[PDB]
């Protein structure tokens, strides 16, 4: 089971197993993911990722919040990008 | 285990492996990295596969084989920003 | 499975993991595609690149400062990937 979908719609893949890795466990950290709508704009506020700005992202087919893109504030920082999801709104 | 996907055609060279696949919501694999691609052109959407992404021809570097497409959003609210589909028998499965 | 690939240095700092290796073409570099806890030194050079058509930038361990490799930028729009990583191999420590 290497497929991580939205437990909410099921159907829809957000990520894979291949995709997750350690920046330092409710959050699973992933480089890349989709079928995500991004809502609104980056925020450091209470960011758990030092140095990350979050964005909401929720699945494009049912709305369900997964989690949140992660975007790095200097250009200093490896990687730039990647996804911090809810692990209870993915199945399995 | 067969992880590597080489180009068929000179069979040496890897265009990606199967670590890479995922499903966007079928004769064309979906992966969010490749290698060893020249880009043919500027993006399209015409007739795109997958609404919302425009598609650039990609070549392998080697053998000139078309191989399949980086799709690219055209919107920034979408993920991935890119991607590659790659047609499935252009490609060979090698355990390397 | 010892899927993560550590700094030796500090031990417990992931840079990659076994999921990101690929092929571009020795020995020594690891190419990934995707690496993390990395700080850039210093701007691109591409004097002496070991992958032509990439420039390099020094990457260092962001706990240690040990020099794990160096990030690879492509010099051109047309090639995949735009970026990865290459790693010296002796600098890492497989982990679970
Ligand atoms: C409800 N809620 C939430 O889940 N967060 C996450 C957003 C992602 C992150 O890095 N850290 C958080 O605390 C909030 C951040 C500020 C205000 C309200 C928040
Ligand atoms: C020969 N040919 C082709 O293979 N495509 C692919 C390009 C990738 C994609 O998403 N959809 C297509 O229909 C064309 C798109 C427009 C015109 C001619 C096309
Ligand atoms: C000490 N040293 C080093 O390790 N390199 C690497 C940098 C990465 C690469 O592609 N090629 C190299 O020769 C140097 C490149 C130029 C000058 C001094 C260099
Ligand atoms: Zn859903
Ligand atoms: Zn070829
Ligand atoms: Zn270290």
């Amino acid at each position: 089971p290497t497929s991580l979908c939205c437990k909410q719609c099921q159907e829809t893949e957000i990520t894979t197993k291949n995709e997750i890795f350690s920046l330092s466990h409710e959050t699973l950290t992933v480089y890349k993911a989709c079928n995500l709508n991004l809502i609104g704009r980056p925020s450091t506020e209470h960011s758990w990722f030092p140095g990350y700005a979050w964005t909401v992202a929720q699945c494009k087919i049912c709305a369900s919040h997964i989690g949140w893109k992660f975007t790095a504030t200097k250009k200093d920082m490896s990687p730039q990008k990647f996804w911090g999801l809810t692990r209870s709104a993915l199945l399995p």
